[PDB]
């Protein structure tokens, strides 16, 4: 049963996208996988940032991913740092990773605020994967590049050593809901949107669903009718709607037979928000249960430990280093 | 408490008298008046591609040669790098409080950039963050190293002053401690270059673990300049050869480089050379003697090694959760 690796930034705000795209995807095959979820506190560091916005934000993300169907006796999932051996990789892989490599990364494209943990982070990303013999990283677009980074750093470093690491694969497979911004139904609804009318975050309360469903944009007599490209605004929020419910286009579209564009858009916030709804209390739930986090970042990170050590000591003895006395 | 010393060096290559009059000697000496720690950082040796077999050997070979100098476990921590995690831990946190342009600009990057062009690595570039995460996670005073370290000794004062201005006296900001005399030993047969491990003309260089017939070949060869009259003066720009043998000298004897410039009135370059020469000899005779001592008892060395890495963890890892305190990660619960 194959291993899947993904890191979750405490920064990063998830969306109904991420939520009704991958999440949802991985949330059902965590028994066909062995999944393991590390919040990547240490990558977040490359950005300045308040400390104690960063520490809450760790404990937000791990709550929120647990709202969402991470369940922690099936999937691993940690805090970056609670695992000294993701830092020890990263520097280890720094000595088999090209100067050249890391400079024609795309996204690190200056010498007077890019920090080195900017610079570098592929490199960290690159052991993150490669400590728990992984053998299927989910990237979205921008982290193909790093990826293959990689699969190139596992290759090198096996064919001097032996099979020490796992060449991880892409995986492939999409969810298949179509979540597109709301006011720009060309592009996909994306976390990382410094324009925030476009997405609808996943701790949103439903006045605020109405207020950003309600300026979605929309076309002409007037139609719900699916077409991606005359009525593109008006095939997104039958794309989310569906996404929601489960009712098939046709069906939607039989629906709406006669019905005008606020109909749609008022269908399409109450469904929103009705899911928005179970997982905020499932998320309040567990994010004021200190006891909980606890005890679900100290039974993850000592599952991914015990994962991660015999990689790294497989990794320290083919380098040649003295092993730690015991 | 006394006031703490670190410094390190590398388990490759095979260890110079520049290694030890720049940096072991000073290790040495400090042994009482300080609180001292030495590291054996094979992690920086990595850098340079090393033969995995090579480098387990070389890194035993190192610590009895730190005890062979004089080095005292009772009196000093002494460990390799990669046994403590924390090393690693606040090398990645650091990169976030170094710029770009700060490890672009470092003469050792160039230098081992141009060395070994075809491993131009990230660790290469990255050497002097991990160098300063070595230093700071045991809130140290002083670090004794040769002339060549500066640059990055200043290097993780300022890391040092960056991170502390953000988030209260997490760091101390430590001094070099560089000798005024022996701090960058130059080479035999070329005064102007400093004495390097890696150098392929080897008639350049005194080895620690040499076979002392071969250093005094060596050291009666050492070029010298044309005065004439030859006169023995200390004279480090004019005098480049000269110089580096009352340097190597006074490494060896004591005794100060005027003490030494009167020894030698009316005496010229041979009977210096021969003088260096046979005080040389027998200081390598005597070192390499107490080294198979301790290199051939190798569980002698696991035990230093693991009485070291246990001391230095107790400290590294206190300074640790306070740096994770400090930039805002949730603590691994106990
Ligand atoms: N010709 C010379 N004359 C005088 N001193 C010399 C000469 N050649 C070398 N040295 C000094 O020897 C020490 C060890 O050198 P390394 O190359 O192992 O040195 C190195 O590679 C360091 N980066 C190891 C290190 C890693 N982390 C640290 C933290 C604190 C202090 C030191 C370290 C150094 O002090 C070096 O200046
Ligand atoms: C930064 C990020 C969260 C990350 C760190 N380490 C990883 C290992 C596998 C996959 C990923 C990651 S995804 C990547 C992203 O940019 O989203």
């Amino acid at each position: 049963k194959p291993i899947v690796f993904s890191g979750a930034q405490p920064s990063g705000e998830l969306t109904i996208g991420n939520y009704m795209g991958a999440l949802r995807q991985w949330v059902n095959m965590q028994d066909d996988y062995h999944c393991i979820y590390c919040i990547v506190d240490q990558h977040a560091i490359t950005v300045r940032q308040d400390a104690q916005k960063l520490r809450k934000a760790t404990l937000d993300t791990l709550a929120l991913y647990l709202a969402c169907g991470i369940d922690p006796e099936k999937s691993t999932i940690f805090v970056q740092s609670h695992v000294p051996e993701h830092a020890q990789l990263g520097w280890a892989l720094n000595c088999y990773t090209y100067f050249g490599e890391l400079s024609r990364m795309t996204q690190f494209k200056y010498a007077e605020n890019i920090n080195a943990g900017l610079f570098d982070y592929p490199v960290l990303m690159a052991a993150d994967i490669l400590l728990y013999q992984t053998n299927l990283v989910p990237v979205g677009e921008d982290q193909k590049q790093h990826l293959e980074l990689s699969r190139d750093i596992a290759q090198r470093f096996n064919a001097l050593y032996g099979e020490i690491f796992k060449v991880p694969e892409p995986f492939i497979p999409k969810s298949g809901a179509r979540v597109m911004s709301l006011l720009e139904p060309t592009k996909k609804m994306s976390k990382s949107d410094d324009n925030r009318n476009n997405v609808i975050g996943l701790l949103e309360d439903p006045k605020s669903v109405v207020k950003k469903i309600k300026r979605a944009v929309t076309d002409s007599p007037p139609v719900v009718r699916y077409d991606v490209q005359n009525k593109a605004g008006v095939s997104n929020l039958l794309d989310i709607l569906s996404a929601v419910t489960g009712q098939s286009i046709p069906e939607l579209e039989k629906q709406f037979e006669g019905k005008m564009y606020g109909h749609l858009k008022g269908e399409v916030a109450d469904a929103v928000s009705g899911m928005l709804t179970e997982l905020q209390e499932r998320y309040h739930r567990f994010r004021n249960d200190e006891a909980f986090l606890q005890q679900v970042m100290k039974d993850g990170a000592e599952k991914a430990s015990a994962h991660a050590s015999r990689t790294l000591k497989a990794v320290y003895e083919a380098i040649g280093f003295v092993a730690k006395p015991h």
